[PDB]
């Protein structure tokens, strides 16, 4: 979630341009962003973002069942640019934005906006009202062509802040050996326990949460780190970059 990024990463964009959501949402899925080529100072403009995905395909949920996907994003604007205050956003734009609550990454980074999680069904496309700065009043900005960075996220991640894998990723054999048993946990918690007999006779038990499907069978020999399941992840994170020119009013 955006909060996972906020609580664990001071800056959402790394030196090489990678946005931190990618450290946990391990699958790539394209996104799109559009902003006007240019904007006058102290003016409200729209950033239209696209987070496409097949809405017919459900994902594995935290509870092990299948369900809809939720989305979120992080938008990195040039210093000085900020979310347009409600009083500056015309009715026609507020309607396009819908019931979304964009928030600054931190009180000290009002130029970085986030949103989510929100339903993918309704927000696979979003509009963000942005207010441009004024070089005449802000010396941290000038009349330049500035870059804008975007990260669009869909679906549950593969690893948590604590480093533990979620049930929405691949599970691998902890050791090489012969699978001597594949036990179904319960019927309410789901999941499995895969017993692997090593060459020395020791038996290790790999626990697999409900969600992923097994691709191995009893009696089958596996190598260390060999996948025991499929890759249930159907979501993805994508990045895009664009630009905008802050116009210099002439009179
Ligand atoms: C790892 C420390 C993470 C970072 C950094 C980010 N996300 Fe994440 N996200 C992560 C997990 C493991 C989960 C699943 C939680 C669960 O058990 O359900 C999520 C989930 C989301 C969601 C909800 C998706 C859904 O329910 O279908 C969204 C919209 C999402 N994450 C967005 C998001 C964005 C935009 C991030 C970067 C700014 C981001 N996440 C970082 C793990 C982590």
């Amino acid at each position: 979630y955006p909060v996972f990024a906020q609580q664990n990463y001071a800056n959402p964009r790394e030196a090489n341009g990678r946005i931190v959501c990618a450290n946990c949402h391990l699958a790539q899925k394209a996104v799109e962003i559009e902003v006007p080529q240019a904007v006058l100072p102290d003016t409200v403009f729209e950033a239209v973002i696209e987070l496409p995905y097949d809405k017919q395909v459900k994902q594995v949920l935290a509870n092990g069942k299948k369900g809809d996907l939720n989305v979120g994003m992080v938008l990195i604007l040039p210093e000085g640019f900020e979310l347009a205050p409600p009083d500056r956003v015309p009715a026609e734009i507020k309607e396009k934005v819908g019931n979304l609550y964009y928030q600054p990454y931190s009180p000290e980074q009002k130029n970085i906006l986030v949103v989510g999680p929100v339903p993918g069904k309704k927000y696979s496309e979003m509009v963000v009202p942005i207010l441009s700065p004024d070089p005449a009043k802000n010396k941290n900005v000038s009349y330049l062509k500035y870059p804008i960075y975007f990260g669009g996220q869909r679906g549950r991640g593969q690893v948590y802040p604590d480093g533990k894998k979620s049930n929405n990723t691949i599970y691998n054999a902890s050791a090489a050996g012969k699978i001597v048993a594949i036990t179904a946990l319960s019927e309410k918690k789901g999941g499995f326990e895969v017993s692997i007999e090593k060459a020395n006779g020791e038996v290790v038990v790999d626990k697999i949460p409900a969600g992923p499907d097994l691709i191995v069978k009893e009696g089958q020999t596996v190598q260390a780190d060999q996948p025991l399941t499929n890759n249930p992840n159907v979501g993805g994170f994508g990045q895009a970059e664009t630009e905008i020119v802050l116009q210099n009013p002439a009179r």
